C-alpha cells in the first residue's frame, strides 16, 4: 500500500463560475461498458482514462500557468439527461495530477445517488456500491478543461433477478432520478444549486459510504479494473 500524499492548501466555494449544469449534448461520446460484479453487493466501476492529461499538457506548451477544469455526470434517457453529480476547479496546477486546484467547489450530487455513490480517487470515476438494479441505465460523463470538452458513455449492465439484500432503495422510491433535461433546457440553463445538492468531498465521501458498506460486512475493493470498450457477458 502508500501513505497518503502531502496535503495542499485550497479555498473552497459554493460555486466559481459556472451556475448552471454545462450540457452533455455538446458531442459524440466513446462508449464503454462497465465490468459484471461477481456478485451483487459488489462494487461497479466507471472508470475509463479520459486522456485529460492531453489538455494538462498544453497548457505547459503553451506556458498557462493554471488551468480551469469542471466534472459532471449524468444518467442519459430518450432525449434527455438526469442530473448526478457537478464539480468546478479553478487556479489549477499543470505539472500535477488533475485536480490540484488553489480553488475547487463543494461537489454537488444528486443526494439520493450520493448514499452509494461516489468519485475515485483520482476524481475522474465513479463507483456505485451494491447497486438496485434500478441502477442500470447509461452514465456520461463529461470532463472538461480550459473549455474544451471530453465525453464519455458507460453501459452499467445489472442482471435480472440480481439484487443486493441491503442495496439502497428506499430513497429512490421516493426521489427517483429527478427531472431530466434537453439540450434545448441545458442551453437555457439549468440552474446547478436549484437541482444538485453540495456534498463532501471525494475522501470523506468514501469513506462515508464505506462506514456502510462495512457495516453491512462487505470491504471495498483495493483496486477497480476499468470499463471496456467491448461488452463482458451481456445478456439478450
Amino acid at each position: 500500500p502508500t501513505f497518503p500524499p502531502p496535503a495542499y492548501p485550497y479555498t473552497e466555494s459554493w460555486q466559481l463560475t459556472l451556475t448552471t449544469v454545462p450540457s452533455p449534448f455538446v458531442g459524440p461520446a466513446d462508449v464503454y461498458h462497465t465490468r459484471p460484479l461477481e456478485d451483487p453487493c459488489g462494487v461497479v466501476a466507471l472508470i475509463s482514462d479520459p486522456q485529460v492529461d492531453r489538455l494538462l499538457n498544453e497548457a505547459v506548451a503553451h506556458r498557462r500557468p493554471t488551468y480551469r477544469a469542471h466534472v459532471a455526470w449524468y444518467r442519459i434517457a430518450d432525449g434527455c439527461a438526469h442530473l448526478l453529480y457537478f464539480i468546478e476547479y479553478a487556479d489549477c496546477d499543470p505539472r500535477q495530477v488533475f485536480g490540484r486546484c488553489r480553488r475547487r467547489t463543494t461537489p454537488m450530487w444528486w443526494t439520493p445517488s450520493a448514499d452509494y455513490m461516489f468519485p475515485t480517487e483520482d476524481e475522474l470515476g465513479l463507483l456505485m456500491v451494491a447497486p438496485g438494479r434500478f441502477n442500470e441505465g447509461q452514465y456520461r460523463r463529461l470532463v472538461s478543461v480550459d473549455g474544451v470538452n471530453i465525453l464519455t458513455d458507460f453501459m452499467v449492465a445489472l442482471p435480472e433477478g440480481q439484487e443486493c439484500p441491503f442495496a439502497r432503495v428506499d430513497q429512490h422510491r421516493t426521489y427517483k432520478f429527478g427531472a431530466c433535461w434537453s439540450d434545448d433546457s441545458f442551453k437555457r440553463g439549468v440552474d446547478v444549486m436549484r437541482f444538485l445538492t453540495p456534498f463532501y468531498q471525494q475522501p470523506p465521501h468514501r469513506e462515508v459510504v464505506n462506514y456502510w458498506y462495512r457495516k453491512n460486512g462487505r470491504t471495498l475493493p483495493r483496486a477497480y479494473a476499468a470499463a471496456t470498450p467491448y461488452a463482458i457477458d451481456p445478456a439478450r
